[PDB]
């Protein structure tokens, strides 16, 4: 699935 480093700049 998507990486893990999209859902911490997703937010940031």
């Amino acid at each position: 699935d998507v990486p893990k480093s999209d859902q911490f700049v997703g937010l940031m």
